[PDB]
């Protein structure tokens, strides 16, 4: 069966793992945990197609930047995750995303943009402004939750579905 693989990437601390845990293991993780680098494996239906949904989860934190080359070599596809309470974090985005085309040598990689947080009141990030951006780079825009679940499927369904149709 197909099987596709996610990269998630972005900022420290705008919900990478509580977006990868909540797809793969249906729990919401509260907790600090920051991550150097974790792979997880699901067997889902999309649009009708069991497939095999990889996730590379990956570190938002300064120290672990060097791993960024090998992970973004291996990648079909990338979950640019920020955080919509987090103006920083949306800024990071292009950072994230220039690096994946870097790596791949292509300014059309499978990609999504992925506003995380939307439980929270505190939006500092106007979805506007996210749709905006994600249709600068010509990919699909996400606004999820990984607190509530709103969106998780969303958000990694839709990469996959960049992934088919490239
Ligand atoms: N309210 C709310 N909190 C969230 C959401 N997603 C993550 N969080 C919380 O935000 C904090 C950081 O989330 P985490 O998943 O560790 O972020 P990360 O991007 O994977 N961090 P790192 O870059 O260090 O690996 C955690 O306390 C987590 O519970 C969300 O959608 N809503
Ligand atoms: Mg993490």
């Amino acid at each position: 069966m197909t099987e596709y693989k996610l990269v998630v990437v972005g900022a420290g601390g705008v919900g990478k793992s509580a977006l990868t845990i909540q797809l793969i293991q249906n729990h919401f993780v509260d907790e600090y945990d920051p991550t150097i680098e974790d792979s997880y494996r699901k067997q889902v239906v999309i649009d009708g197609e069991t497939c095999l949904l990889d996730i590379l989860d990956t570190a938002g934190q300064e120290e672990y930047s060097a791993m960024r080359d090998q992970y973004m070599r291996t990648g079909e596809g990338f979950l640019c995750v920020f955080a919509i309470n987090n103006t920083k974090s949306f800024e990071d985005i292009h950072q994230y995303r220039e690096q994946i085309k870097r790596v791949k040598d292509s300014d059309d990689v499978p990609m999504v943009l992925v506003g995380n947080k939307c439980d929270l009141a505190a939006r500092t990030v106007e979805s506007r402004q996210a749709q905006d951006l994600a249709r600068s780079y010509g990919i699909p825009y996400i606004e999820t939750s990984a607190k509530t679940r709103q969106g998780v499927e969303d958000a990694f369904y839709t990469l996959v579905r960049e992934i088919r149709q490239h």
